[PDB]
């Protein structure tokens, strides 16, 4: 409580400065939105959601019975970009591994028509998915702002999205990435590689010991030959600098 806001700002900026990237982390305490980082103006610019869209993809899928919690999506046995994707998995493992081929399977089962209306219903980002049901979150035209992303995380953390409570829980249980100091961090990472320049995301929330939920959204530029870890390390440093974890 004794650290100056000036100091918080400078430390969080330096986290981004030390990664030699440009980015912003938005944090929501209650209804108050706070913007940090070394590139504050990214806050209301639009980027592709990339794998962040998996969270909505899973909500849509599960709500409309295109899959279940336990269903095993079989690997077709073709080569994948990463060897860890060359196995059979649930939605939940696909979420942790960011296995897009699974989420494309789920997008295909949902179908363009049902995807468009469901993404209009949820009012996610710019809400346009175009005509290609299997890559619209990767190369456009679906885009969203860091502010919009943290508000979606807030919505999801609090069960406010227009989906069943069981659906929202099922997807939330897939999102645990770290336990720290009796705080749980639930989030989804994102690395849009099919856009110039590349966008990195880590969107989610901290659930504190006491019970309050603190949504955040990190968003930065990835320069190829940069580690995906940086998204986590910057987020964790920021949340700890602000005493959120
Ligand atoms: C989603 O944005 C894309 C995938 N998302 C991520 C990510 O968010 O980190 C990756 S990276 C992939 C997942 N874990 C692998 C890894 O770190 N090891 C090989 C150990 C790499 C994808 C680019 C999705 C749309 O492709």
């Amino acid at each position: 409580m004794h650290i100056s806001s000036q100091q918080h700002e400078k430390a969080i900026k330096s986290y981004f400065d030390e990664a030699q990237t440009q980015g912003v982390i938005i944090i929501k305490e209650g209804k108050n939105l706070s913007t940090y980082g070394n590139a504050l103006a990214r806050a209301n610019k639009e980027y592709v959601p990339a794998s962040t869209f998996d969270m909505l993809n899973a909500l849509i899928g599960l709500e409309n019975h295109k899959a279940t919690t336990n269903e095993i999506f079989k690997w077709d046995g073709k080569k994948r970009t990463y060897p860890m994707w060359e196995k059979d998995m649930t939605l939940g493992e696909a979420m942790a591994l960011s296995a897009v081929p699974v989420y494309q399977e789920l997008a295909r089962r949902t179908g363009l028509e049902l995807m468009q209306k469901e993404v209009k219903r949820v009012n996610f980002g710019n809400t346009n998915i175009g005509t290609q049901v299997d890559n619209f979150w990767l190369v456009g035209p679906l885009k969203i702002t860091p502010v919009q992303e943290v508000n979606f995380a807030d919505d999801l953390a609090h069960n406010r999205l227009p989906f069943k409570l069981e659906t929202q829980e099922e997807v939330k249980k897939m999102l645990l990435i770290k336990e720290v100091n009796g705080s749980k961090i639930y989030a989804k990472s994102g690395w849009g590689m099919g856009v110039t320049p590349q966008v990195g995301w880590l969107t989610g929330w901290v659930e504190q010991a006491n019970g309050k939920k603190i949504p955040f959204s990190l968003n930065l530029e990835m320069k190829e030959g940069m580690s995906g870890s940086i998204r986590n390390e910057i987020t964790y440093k920021s949340l700890e600098n602000l005493g959120i974890i």
